């Protein structure tokens, strides 16, 4: 009873459950969508399940954009470079999702996803910068 | 703008993000504790950083046990046969924590687990089950 | 140079990359067949993607299992009880796959999945449990 | 037997096991090197576990650096620009190892990553990247 061992038994306990190897999916995205940068005119969008809501954050996060991408960032912001033009890639929570915005040099659009809060941000950074890679190559 | 692609594009940006033979650890536990079935009576325990909440939970659970061992389970039951005795795993989330409760054959306690909400309950059942094992094996 | 920060810099760096209340799945099975525990009698079965292949393991595993619940288990064994008669649950792997055998009470056949080696074996165990629980329910 | 139930039911048993906001860490890097991009002159490292053999990769990984930084990169580049100054971050394994080489525009000097071939790469593009900016605003 409390025996050295039943006490350092469940502090050995304590430890975590390693997974090795595994392949894991996260989920899939709500929303990828295009949206001028200038007022958020929702250009082209897709979804997984009205529009009036999703409109409601393309002007949304757009605002938060143009209001980071001004009024200000060093944490968040994530600048790379797409076929020799520069774009910032940014984060935020609203709502309780995960979203990120980012510019198209060619067209000044805005890309745009929006996940439930379960969606991994480093992964969604990451996601948006090939995106914008592949999406640039299909037009030059 | 808009064309086949630009939408097929959005709508193949909503898959997800797969991650390929990846190792991965859960966060370790917050307590790992043993009780008399009877009321409650924290024999041991273990933790990562008072020894009052606890208690209220090593009765609360205890309580929540005897509640569906005797009261009513099918679904979040998890019978297991350890050196030949029998015992039930219960899992139960108390204020947004998810816990694992289940009996000793040999002196008649209850081992018990306690973690975030974002520990798996499957890895969570499987861990308390080897630890019965790994238990009864040191006491015979 | 080499700095005291410059060291304990990338220190700080070797550390984990901690992703929090992430939505993961694993992959979804290969095969999910049922062969009479007798000589592997491929009762039924069902795929992703000859069923020549498949056969070869419902023996093999069948083979590896009366092989283990005689010939011997104490790790890697999961016994169970379901609907009031008892089972018991093994994990192997087979030329780089998770599989998993567990018995029917009411048929004496044996229930088995197999998966990539990216399937985690915790997950699997509990994925067949319930699977075994709620086949005996629809069979009583 | 075999009843469209028991076909229905392997197959709905097939389906992936869904984790729900779970907290998951990876493992933590072997070594984070930091080499003139010169030669490969290791300026700084840490580890987690002889001081050969990494050097050997120090070199190496450089080598395979200028090798596509030259030789060349459209896939596995990421360019991305911090403090005002742009860098390039590359993946690649070695030996069943993923590493990360970048730049660094203050002293032309390649930070570097080497971990499991378990350590997701997206998540090590990341790393690196934060790894450079907060590397930069310590060096001004």
């Amino acid at each position: 009873l409390h025996s050295k061992n039943v006490k350092g038994f469940l502090e050995n306990t304590l430890k975590p459950y390693d997974l090795h190897s595994v392949d894991f999916k996260t989920s899939s995205l709500q929303s990828s969508m295009i949206i001028t940068a200038t007022n958020g005119g929702i250009l082209s969008y897709a979804t997984s399940n009205s529009v009036n809501n999703l409109k409601m954050m393309s002007l949304l996060i757009k605002d938060k954009w143009s209001e980071d991408e001004n009024d200000t960032h060093s944490n968040s912001c994530y600048p790379v470079e797409i076929d020799s033009f520069k774009t910032k890639i940014y984060t935020y929570e609203m709502e309780d999702l995960h979203t990120c915005v980012a510019q198209i040099p060619n067209s000044d659009l805005l890309l745009l996803f929006i996940a439930e809060g379960s969606f991994p941000y480093g992964l969604l950074v990451i996601k948006i910068e090939r995106a914008m890679r592949e999406l640039t190559d299909l037009f030059g």
